[PDB]
């Protein structure tokens, strides 16, 4: 009778089975969960309103959405820090330590033009920028905090750039008609496509790293609540983001079942 609630999609839904399966593990408690709730405003507005106890919520969103302050730097811990004591503060809300995948922008690239240009961080790109076919996104491509921030931050412009319905932007680069596309970190796209994901070597992206978000009467009522959630902190890279959303959303299999695997394969769970 803790009702854990996810926004939509195959992640949300592999954390919020992660946070049933730590919990059953470690305590009495019995949860529910509530796959695909909703959009972000619709499930803090349930938390807060009682009608569920607990969901995953991302640093940025945060400050963005819920405390409307901007963040004085890009660092993911000094981030963490301003959203869970401004939660505390103006919600009352208990916002428990973050896991480590950061899922923001990313730019990608073939695997193919990786291994030509030793390529592994965004900076790499400046001596080969007239060889990058960039495929973006509209908004990755228009918004001041996407492309123009790699051509500010990075000194980054690429003469060949065209825009792209995001599917087809995979078609693409698989075919070899562009060789970078914009993407957020983990999407199983990524994995499905084989891409290298360069580093955000200047941290010119916000950090949006996911934790567990309930009030703060919830867990006074249930202490033993912090300690199973807490187990996640630091855990789960991009990388294992990436590949788990592709179990999900590729190879069929439920959230269910790919979150109680990688908590065994932790040693998280017995």
């Amino acid at each position: 009778e803790i009702t854990i609630a996810g926004k939509l999609g195959a992640e949300p839904e592999i954390l919020i089975n992660m946070y049933k399966l730590v919990i059953e593990d470690e305590t009495d408690l019995k949860v529910n969960v509530k796959p695909n709730m909703g959009k972000t405003s619709f499930v803090f507005n349930a938390l807060k309103s009682g009608d569920i106890d607990i969901y995953p919520e991302f640093t940025g969103t945060v400050l963005e959405t819920f405390l409307k302050e901007n963040a004085k730097t890009h660092d993911p811990e000094e981030v963490y820090t301003q959203a869970r004591d401004g939660l505390a503060k103006d919600f009352d809300m208990t916002y428990l330590k973050p896991m480590k995948y950061n899922n923001t922008y990313a730019l990608a690239v073939s695997p193919e033009f990786a291994k030509e240009n030793n390529l592994e961080k965004i900076s790499d790109l400046g001596p080969v920028s007239d060889q990058v076919k960039a495929g973006f996104t509209l908004e990755f491509k228009d918004r001041s905090d996407g492309y123009k921030g790699i051509q500010d931050k990075y000194g980054l412009t690429f003469s060949n750039l065209k825009t792209m319905e995001p599917k087809l932007r995979y078609n693409a680069i698989k075919s070899g008609d562009i060789n970078l596309l914009d993407a957020y970190s983990t999407d199983s796209e990524l994995a499905q496509y084989k891409l290298k994901v360069l580093e955000d070597d200047q941290q010119l992206f916000p950090p949006y790293q996911g934790a567990p978000l309930m009030l703060t009467k919830t867990l006074d009522k249930y202490p033993e609540l912090k300690k199973p959630l807490n187990k996640l902190a630091g855990k789960i890279t991009d990388d294992e983001m990436r590949k788990m959303n592709y179990e999900v959303n590729v190879n069929g299999k439920s959230a269910y079942t790919v979150a109680k695997d990688y908590l065994k394969d932790q040693g998280i769970i017995k």
